[PDB]
């Protein structure tokens, strides 16, 4: 038997439009669809890979508002995504409703950014 050797697996996080991401374990060779399916599972719907959905599209949002509608036919996502970037999975009419996460010393992708005493 064996567990692994190198281990490239990572934990993708799909930031919600209401500010509430999840922790999903994915590989560095997955796809938007793959993740979606995974995240979708995290979403309160059911114990299935398809707990009823109304078309969910991924989108990369950075600390600025730079949205980049991704595709289900991607290759290197986890990598493509910069540092201060967050993935958002929502409908097409919600894509805009999407908002870029803040910039604090809290739950974030970058972390240890030590912005400064600049509240606002």
């Amino acid at each position: 038997g064996s567990s692994g050797s190198s281990g490239d697996e990572i934990f993708c996080r799909v930031y919600m439009p209401d500010h509430s991401y999840v922790t999903i374990r994915s590989r560095l060779s997955a796809s938007v669809q793959d993740i979606l399916g995974s995240v979708t599972e995290k979403l309160q719907y059911s114990e299935e890979p398809a707990g009823r959905e109304d078309s969910l599209i991924l989108v990369a949002v950075s600390s600025s508002g730079e949205k980049v509608l991704l595709q289900p036919t991607e290759d290197c996502v986890f990598t493509a995504l910069g540092i201060n970037s967050h993935l958002f999975a929502c409908t097409r009419d919600s894509y805009e409703a999407l908002v870029p996460l803040p910039e604090e010393i809290q739950v974030s992708p970058g972390d240890t950014e030590i912005s400064g005493p600049s509240s606002g």
